[PDB]
Parts: structure tokens; sequence; C-alpha cells
């Protein structure tokens, strides 16, 4: 029932296989490495997930019973990790095909310019995720475990740990019912490292300042830098 | 010129002699775990940056007129040019055909000993060293250009006019020197700007990772150069 709730929240947070949008998709991308249009698209694809990941989190049983300050800190801290995990899972790295939570489908070369090298690190992680063959219930727990985790400055870190423990127990109980758990849990630290390169990319783009990040992305960037 | 002689004296006294080179840490083939670093690699990176800053401070003090600029303008010019000057002097000093980095202390390090602390940036600096060496910039021309990288317009100068006059004088000194032995050297100054950005990206990464914290003086240059 926790599991059922987590699966409901996951499946309601992404596009139906029918609401997929191939109208912008380019099978072969023309030759011709960074313009204002590329930076705008990068911030737009990031910003497309903000509202979606907040509504998903609010359907995680227990999440709305954390303090409003802890809810905000967990969302800000996990935003990039959750954006990458959900993109990695949804996408088709065998075809270099990125599927965004709007249902927009883009080839890697159509967003490489905004993303920089990071998009190739994200596709490598997507290919490693796909090889584990994570079933939707397992992924509905894992994604919740990315958000519901210790972060510096939590008001009720013990209640965050207890909710994490419940979701971890829900996941272990599910993987047993169908060494493989620890390969799943192994993807969490890899996701943390991957999203360091996301923070590196935003730093570079703010230095370059072709187009500034929209306020909410800028705040996540500034707030998650320990300095 | 008298200015030229002073600029050449300041330049030559700010690095090692082909005789005061410490091969004491040099190893032609180390075997590193690439794309990773330990506390020792990050501390040495910051130590080389700190040593270069102290050396570039004494060098600037010997540029005639620099020490009479306001103390605040001296600090702003040094902070704003530091990374540019570190890269330019390292590229000019180094031996990229042997993968040899030569630091202002005279310390010689192989490319492979620098890869852990510096990351990609050390390989981009050696590529710039190859482009610089193929221009065959004579010592006096380099002693002028390096001074022109420091003594330039910056946002927040108290006496921008005195900095422009000193710039004007060093430019005149340089033009009258190239004429005295008779634009390509100055088309790699944008390449040098890119290498500064890479330097800032590497410090950002290392501050994120925080194995050891940056020295306060380097940290201030980093924070003061970022518009945010
Ligand atoms: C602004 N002030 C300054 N300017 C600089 C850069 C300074 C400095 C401080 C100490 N030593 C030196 N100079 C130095 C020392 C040793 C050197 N060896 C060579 C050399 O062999 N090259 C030949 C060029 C051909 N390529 C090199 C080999 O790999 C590829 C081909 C130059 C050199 C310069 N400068 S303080």
């Amino acid at each position: 029932n926790l599991l059922t709730s987590l699966v409901r929240a996951h499946l309601d947070s992404g596009p139906s296989t029918a609401k997929l949008d191939y109208s912008k998709f380019q099978e072969l991308v023309l030759p011709h490495k960074e313009d204002a249009g590329d930076v705008q698209q990068f911030y737009d694809l990031l910003s497309g997930s903000l509202e979606v990941i907040r509504k998903w989190a609010e359907k995680i049983p227990g999440f709305a019973e954390l303090s409003p300050a802890d809810q905000d800190l967990l969302l800000e801290s996990a935003f990039l990790e959750l954006f990458i995990l959900r993109l990695a899972y949804r996408s088709k790295p065998g075809e270099g095909k990125l599927i965004f939570c709007s249902g927009l489908v883009l080839h890697r070369l159509q967003c490489a310019r905004g993303f920089g090298d990071w998009i190739d690190s994200i596709l490598a992680f997507s290919r490693s995720l796909h090889s584990l063959l994570v079933d939707v219930p397992a992924f509905a727990c894992l994604s919740a475990l990315v958000l519901i985790t210790d972060r510096h400055g939590l008001q009720e870190p013990r209640r965050v740990e207890e909710l994490q423990n419940r979701i971890a127990s829900c996941l272990k109980e599910h993987v047993a019912a169908v060494s493989c758990l620890s390969r799943l849990l192994g993807k969490l630290p890899e996701l943390r490292t991957l999203c360091t390169q996301g923070l590196q990319r935003i730093f570079y783009l703010k230095l370059e300042d072709l187009v500034p990040p929209p306020p909410i992305i800028d705040k996540i960037f500034m707030d998650t830098l320990p300095f």
C-alpha cells in the first residue's frame, strides 16, 4: 500500500506512452558549439521538471508530514538527482533518445550543446540503469530514496531517516517478493556524483552568462553550494 | 628603454635560472587513477597557485609606477590578472615536448604528476605552451606583454586614468622594441581568457569536493572574479 502509493505517484508524474511528442525529434542531426538558444533550452528542460517533481513528492506518504522547511530543503537538494534519474529511466539510451517529463522526445545531438559533456555522462548512466532492468515498483521506491535522505540543515533529520527506513524496507520487501538490492542502492551514490557535473555545467553557464538561469534554478544552484 | 630594462629585470628575477631547477619531485612516468585526486594533490595545486601569486606580487612591485598606484588598485589589478599571468608565465616557462611543467619556484613536474590536482586544465595549458613557443616571443616582448596583462582597465579601479597612462607607456615601450629589431602574439589572448575560465572551473570543482579548503587569498580571488 506504501508501494501502491509510490507506484501511483511515479506513473502519474510522467507522460503516457501516447502523450509522447516526436514533432521536434531529428533522427539525423545536421552538422553545426553553444548559443543563447542552446542555454535557453537547457534551462527550459530543467524548469519543465520543477512543478512535476514537487507534485510527485507531495503524493509520497509521509512527505507532507515533514516540516515545510524540510520538504523545501529535500526538494531543492534532490532536484538535479531526481531530474537525471527520471530522465535516465524514461529515455532510450540505445537510440540516444531523451524523453522529458512533458513527453517531448529529443535526440542527444539536439541538446548536447546546452548540456555540454554532461549529456554523455547522463546517457552512460541511463545505459547502466537499463541493464539492471528496474521494474516500476522498484524504481518508485529508489526515486523516493533520492529525495528522502539526510541533508545538512534538516529540522527533523530523525523523521527523515524513519521515512527513508520505511521506503527502504518497502523496497527490500518488494525485491525479495519477485546483491540485486545492493546494485539498485548502488545507483544512488553514482547519481550524486553525476549531478556534481550538473552543478559544474550551471557554474560554467553562469560564468558565460549568455542567458542567466531562471530564478528557481539559480536558487537551487546557490542553495546547494556549501560556501 | 629604461622602462624596457626595468621590465626585463623584473621578468628575469621572477622565475628560476636554467640552474636553480628542482628535479627533486620530478618523475617522468607516474601511474595515476585519472579523474580523481587526494588531499595531497589538491594541497600541492593550491600551494603552486599561492607561490605563483607571491612571486607575481613581487614582480608587479618592480614594474615602474605600479607601487605608487593606490593599494586598492594594486590589489584589484593583481587579483584580476593573477590566473592569466599564472597560465602565461607557466606556458612560456614550460617544456611541452617533454611534458615538463616548470613552476616559478623552479619545481619541475611531469604532465602526469599534475593531472590529479589540475585535471584537464594542465593539458590545455601545455597545448597553449606549444602555440606560445611556436611564435618565438623574445624575453623583452614577453616582459612587456605580461605587464600589459596586469596593467589594464578593470571595473572598480579608483584611478583608471593613471592605470591607462601606465598601460600607454608600456605599449609605447613594446612597439619601440619590436621596431628596434625590424598581432599574432595578441590573437592568443582570447585563448588565454578561455584558459582562465578553465582555471576557475577547476577551483569550483575542488571547492565543491573540499578535500582541503582553498587558501584564503586564492579563495578571495576566486570569489571576487565571479559576478555572483
Ligand atoms: C613575466 N615573467 C616571467 N616570464 C617567465 C615565463 C619567467 C621565467 C622564470 C624562470 N625561467 C623562465 N624561463 C625558461 C627556463 C627554462 C627554459 N627552457 C626552455 C626551452 O628549452 N625552450 C625551447 C623551446 C622549444 N620547445 C620547448 C621544448 O618542448 C617543445 C619545444 C625555455 C625556457 C625558459 N622564465 S618569469
